[PDB]
């Protein structure tokens, strides 16, 4: 109605029901939109976000829609804190989900998780849109066990120098290729590198990559050519796929379309 653009949600349409934790921009809640529709609501802590830039980008991100991508519904920007309204993912972050050993996932289910992400990433790749912080912590799981990509592109609007700096405490060092760590060379191929690390997280049930190294040691390791090695639950074929993401030469890494076709092939061979 009057006052709200297509990207704007009226916050009075929201019912807040449960706390979902805190992320880089503060508290996230579960609620209803117009008494009926499940939504998640980010409440953007003041000082944490480049808000005007985000809001202009939210207009573009409104047009991104894929079954494996957490849907943006709108923003509430007429007062602070601003809100980001999205699809709700009842089983929460993928990292915590993997770490709950009770699930006792079969390897076919782990491969489906990788496929879910790869499909989202191929979509984003098709739209020339970088994630920049692909990792299990930043994927979400719905009530049907479907994994979706979330918080894509939002790294650009983070104001926290500990996150943004390549030597900061919060920078995703362990998900970064050598050219990111050396030169800030971000590209589709740095998302590819990160996706390989994410496959490793999935097959490792959420172990920390390079768990016995610091970030500093990890940067040196990967710059010398050393890599993660095969998780116990990963077949040789699966390990070949994740490893292919880690070629020193970015231009020798696959695309998400090639990864997707490789994952489907392995599904046909191994299930
Ligand atoms: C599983 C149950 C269990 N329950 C126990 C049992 O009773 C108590 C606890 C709650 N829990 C639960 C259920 C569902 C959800 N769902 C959702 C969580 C989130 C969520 C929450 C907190 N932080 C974040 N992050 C984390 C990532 N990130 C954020 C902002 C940014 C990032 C990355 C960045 C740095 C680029 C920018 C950011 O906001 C997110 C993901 O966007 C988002 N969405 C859309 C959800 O649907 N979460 C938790």
């Amino acid at each position: 109605g009057l006052g709200y653009g297509s990207w704007e949600i009226d916050p009075k349409d929201l019912t807040f029901l449960k706390e979902l934790g805190t992320g880089q921009f503060g508290v996230v809640k579960y609620g209803k939109w117009r008494g009926q529709y499940d939504v998640a609501i980010k409440m953007i802590k003041e000082g944490s976000m480049s808000e005007d830039e985000f809001i202009e980008e939210a207009k573009v991100m409104m047009n991104l829609s894929h079954e494996k991508l957490v849907q943006l519904y709108g923003v509430c920007t007429k007062q602070r804190p601003i809100f980001i309204i999205t699809e709700y993912m009842a089983n929460g972050c993928l990292l915590n989900y993997l770490r709950e050993m009770r699930h006792r996932f079969q390897t076919q289910q782990l491969l489906e998780m990788c496929k879910d992400v790869c499909e989202a990433m191929e979509y984003l790749e098709s739209k020339q849109f970088l994630h920049r912080d692909l990792a299990a912590r930043n994927c979400l799981v719905n009530d049907q066990g479907v994994v979706k990509v979330s918080d894509f592109g939002l790294s650009r609007y983070v104001l926290d120098d500990e996150y943004t700096s390549s030597v900061g405490s919060k920078f995703p060092v362990r998900w970064s290729p050598p050219e990111v760590l050396m030169y800030s060379k971000f590209s589709s191929k740095s998302d590819i590198w990160a996706f390989g690390v994410l496959m490793w997280e999935i097959y490792s049930l959420g172990k920390m990559p390079y768990e016995r190294f610091t970030n500093s040691e990890t940067a040196e390791h990967i710059a010398q050519g050393l890599r993660l090695y095969r998780p116990h639950l990963a077949s040789e074929k699966v390990y070949t796929i994740m490893y292919s993401c880690w070629h020193e030469k970015a231009d020798e890494r696959p695309t998400f379309k090639i990864l997707l076709s490789n994952i489907l092939d392995v599904m046909d061979e191994e299930s």
